[PDB]
């Protein structure tokens, strides 16, 4: 109905993982148990449930290059062998007979929930979709990812609801530099990442990665990077960046539909995330962004490693999609040193672009 909360979710996520590491941390366990908590927690009865889809060429191609797609789609039938050869021309990728089809689901299950919130048949939604995205490039893998599922969800918002500005927020612990790319000359989406960086120590360990990239040309200043640069950042440290920074910015930008990176690797108990943010966290993240775009809300599961932690902060993102009254979280929101550290950089290299940051 106009005022439910989209949920989508398909066997086929769970129909590939990595041959040749029995250890790899992106594994079908991760949707499962998602589904299994949302389940145990009774939210999954009270979404929409929504179909997926396969991702067209013409979608992928407002991305994507057609000789990469075309490589991608023929990852099909190749041999162990040849994908094990393909994914090591790539930075931390594997590759499976079943990547590209779930790739492709992964994509459409986005797109599905873009037409449901924008024609107000949904008023939000969440896609628990693999393989992520937020790394994927143009023409290249990275990152675990195949296709960038949220960039194209993007530009198909644009090309086909008439859609003028949309924001990405990657609440994601690593920065989505695929997104970045994709939206670096672009004024028309506004990307915003919070990830771990430690001067460079944290994959991807690119100098981009950094506060002072803000974009280029006419997207000059629509590019937007929080770095931390300690481990142990807190829920304070998220609400207060999205308090003194990411929603004065975002008013101003006025966006029409806002897409969530919502990977989570920064909440506690995440084997590479390093962060220590309560899964509780991300009810109040999810309800901060509710006040732009008529609540026009699409999250998309990216990252995220411990099992319980992921499934734990799905399901409070998803209580606040429900309308439910934000739990009270127990320490003070208040900073760390580093965390305002970071967050007043950014401030200092955005400036000038945002009458709200002044
Ligand atoms: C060697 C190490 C640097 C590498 C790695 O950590 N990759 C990586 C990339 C993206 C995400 C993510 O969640 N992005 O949003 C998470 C992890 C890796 C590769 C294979 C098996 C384990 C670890
Ligand atoms: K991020
Ligand atoms: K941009
Ligand atoms: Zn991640």
């Amino acid at each position: 109905s106009a005022t439910g909360t989209g949920l989508v979710y398909v066997d086929a996520f769970t129909r590939f993982h990595c041959l040749w590491d029995a250890s790899h941390p992106e594994c079908p366990a991760r949707v499962s148990t998602v589904m299994e908590m949302l389940e145990t927690e009774g939210l999954l009865g009270r979404c929409v449930q929504v179909e997926a889809r396969a991702v067209t060429e013409d979608e992928l191609l407002l991305v994507h290059t057609k000789e990469y797609v075309e490589l991608m789609k023929s990852t099909q039938n190749m041999t162990e062998e040849e994908l094990k050869t393909l994914a090591e021309k790539y930075d931390s990728v594997y590759l499976h007979p079943g990547f590209f089809s779930s790739a492709c689901l992964s994509v459409g299950s986005v797109l599905q929930l873009v037409d449901k919130v924008m024609t107000s048949q949904l008023r939000n939604g969440f896609s628990i979709n693999r393989p992520p995205g937020h790394h994927a490039q143009a023409d290249k893998m990275n990152g675990f990812c195949m296709f960038n599922n949220l960039a194209i969800a993007a530009r198909y918002a644009q090309k086909r609801h008439r859609v003028q500005r949309v924001l990405i927020v990657d609440w994601d612990v690593h920065h989505g530099q695929g997104i970045q790319y994709i939206f670096e000359e672009d004024p028309s989406v506004l990307y915003f990442s919070v990830h771990r960086y430690e001067d460079g120590s944290f994959w991807p360990h690119l100098k981009e990665s950094d506060s002072s990239s803000v974009g280029s040309g006419a997207g000059q200043g629509y590019n937007i990077n929080l770095p931390w640069n300690k481990v142990g950042m807190e829920s304070g440290d998220y609400i207060t960046a999205f308090q003194q920074l990411l929603l004065p910015v975002a008013y101003e930008f006025q966006p029409q539909l806002v897409l969530v990176a919502a990977g989570f690797d920064a909440v506690i108990g995440d084997p590479l995330g390093g962060m220590q943010v309560s899964p509780e966290c991300f009810s109040i993240l999810t309800h901060m962004l509710k006040g732009v775009a008529q609540g026009r809300l699409v999250l998309a599961l990216e990252g995220g490693y411990n099992l319980q932690s992921t499934a734990e902060g799905v399901c409070a993102s998803m209580r606040s999609l429900l309308g439910d009254p934000c739990p009270h979280l127990p320490s003070s929101g208040a900073p760390c040193e580093s965390a305002l550290k970071s967050i007043s950089k950014t401030i200092s290299d955005l400036y000038p672009f945002w009458k709200s940051l002044q």
